[PDB]
C-alpha cells in the first residue's frame, strides 16, 4: 500500500477501510515521489494559531476544537458534492489564497510547514488530504498536479 496506508476497521459497520497517517485521508476504496506538487487549502485558523487574524476576522477567537469542528464539516460537504472545495476555500479560508481559490502554485520540499509539506507530497494528483495540523492551524490540502 503508497506511502502511509494502513488497513483499518470501522467502527460503525465493521467494514475495513483505509487511513493514511501521513495526510490523514480515509476512504473504503483500496488505495491505487516528483520533486515539485502544486496543491490549494482551506485553512481554518484558532486562537493558539501563530497568527491568530485573518482577511476574514481580525482577532480569530474560535478554539482548536471548533477549527477542527469547521474543517470535519468542510471536508462532509466536499465529499458529498454538496459544495466544492474551490467554492469553500474562496469563502471560508483564512489565508489569503483565499483569493485565488486557496491555490498556493508549485513548491517542492523545504519551503513549507513540513506537516503540510509532508501531507502534499504524499498525496495523488486529484486527491485531497483529511485535516493537517501546522503551527497556523488546520487545513484541507488539495493536490492538483
Ligand atoms: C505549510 C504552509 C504553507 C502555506 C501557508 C500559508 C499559511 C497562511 O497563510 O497562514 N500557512 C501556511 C503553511
Amino acid at each position: 500500500l503508497p506511502p502511509g496506508w494502513e488497513k483499518a476497521m470501522s467502527r460503525s459497520s465493521g467494514r475495513v477501510y483505509y487511513f493514511n497517517h501521513i495526510t490523514n485521508a480515509s476512504q473504503w476504496e483500496r488505495p491505487s515521489e516528483p520533486a515539485r506538487v502544486r496543491c490549494s487549502h482551506l485553512l481554518v485558523k484558532h486562537s493558539q494559531s501563530r497568527r491568530p487574524s485573518s482577511w476574514r476576522q481580525e482577532k480569530i477567537t474560535r478554539t482548536k476544537e471548533e477549527a477542527l469542528e469547521l474543517i470535519n464539516g468542510y471536508i462532509q460537504k466536499i465529499k458529498s458534492g454538496e459544495e466544492d472545495f474551490e467554492s469553500l476555500a474562496s469563502q471560508f479560508s483564512d489565508c489569503s489564497s483565499a483569493k485565488a481559490r486557496g491555490d498556493l502554485g508549485a513548491f517542492s520540499r523545504g519551503q513549507m510547514q513540513k506537516p503540510f509539506e509532508d501531507a502534499s507530497f504524499a498525496l495523488r494528483t486529484g486527491e485531497m488530504s483529511g485535516p493537517v495540523f501546522t503551527d497556523s492551524g488546520i487545513h484541507i490540502i488539495l493536490r492538483t498536479e
